[PDB]
RNA sequence: UUGUUGU
């Protein structure tokens, strides 16, 4: 068994609530370059923009089924090099919506395609990499909605709810019943695990940040934040002080911090480095 | 509209 350092949150923001600030279903969070924090806020049919601080910025999207107008968006994921955002929509509407980053309405596709998108990215050349749950699926996408990359992988993912990619085209998703990350290339290739039962246990997100880390999140009793080389070797594992609720996602931030989406409501920033 | 686990 692995020693892990206690790490605590400095930050904490939210409420229950359909009011600037209030979350009713906080599925989806991610951070862009300046660090703000955006939430998919799901039952609210809104995403909501704060800066790194929980300090509520703006909001867009208001019910419906056309353009400008978002129904339930449960993931998000940022083009860091241009500021816009990548909305996923749950059922009935699974597909993938764009919006700037001042949250005007871009583009919309994949509603042919998608069916549970669990999970959203995009890498350093713009293309954008969705996973599926219950059906075991990736899609690549360029900004445009094209399909680019498709495979199933029933075989290899049990439960899969996060992803992320480096720049050597890997895919790195985290599987909740696998109890690990597993990496894929594009072309859909089962590369290597990342890793593993008894060091880290239903993990619920998965991270890379500046120095090329992958970080596992998971919330098996307290909240646990393991990080590896891309190869596997283990280099830094953490706890939390506090027991948190069911959390939906996290995603890291500049400064050596994780951003952790709860289901009671409150979003909760760790630093995991001093 | 919604597959985490921690009875």
């Amino acid at each position: 068994q692995i020693k892990r350092q206690k790490m605590i949150y400095h930050c904490k923001f939210g409420e229950f609530g359909v009011m600037e600030g209030q979350f009713t279903e906080p599925s989806g969070v991610a951070v862009n370059a300046q660090n703000d924090i955006i939430v998919a806020d799901t039952n609210n049919h809104r995403i909501q923009i704060f800066d790194k601080e929980g300090r509520f910025k703006f909001q867009f999207g208001e019910c419906g089924k056309r353009d400008s107008q978002l129904l339930y968006p449960n993931r998000v994921a940022v083009v860091r090099n241009s500021g816009d955002i990548i909305v996923t929509e749950r059922s009935p509407t699974h597909q993938i919506q764009i919006y700037n980053q001042y949250g005007q309405f871009v583009r919309k596709f994949g509603a042919t395609i998608l069916q549970h998108p669990r999970g959203v990215t995009v890498d350093n050349k713009g293309r954008i990499i969705v996973v599926e749950c219950k059906v075991m699926r990736v899609i690549i996408f360029d900004q445009n909605g094209n399909v680019l990359h498709k495979f199933g992988c029933s075989k290899h993912l049990e439960f899969p709810n996060g992803v992320v990619v480096n720049d050597k085209q890997e895919i790195f998703i985290s599987d909740n019943r696998a109890h690990c990350v597993k990496v894929f290339n594009y072309e859909g290739q089962y590369l290597r695990q990342i890793g593993g039962e008894g060091i880290t246990n239903y993990p619920i997100g998965v991270g890379i940040n500046s120095n090329g880390e992958i970080l596992i999140a998971d919330n098996h009793n307290n909240f646990n934040l393991t990080i590896f080389t891309q190869d596997g070797q283990l280099i830094s594992a953490l706890e939390s002080k506090v027991k948190h609720a069911q959390c939906f996602d996290v995603a890291l931030m500049d400064d050596g911090s994780v951003v952790l989406a709860s289901k009671d409501y409150r979003l909760y920033i760790y630093r995991y480095v001093q």
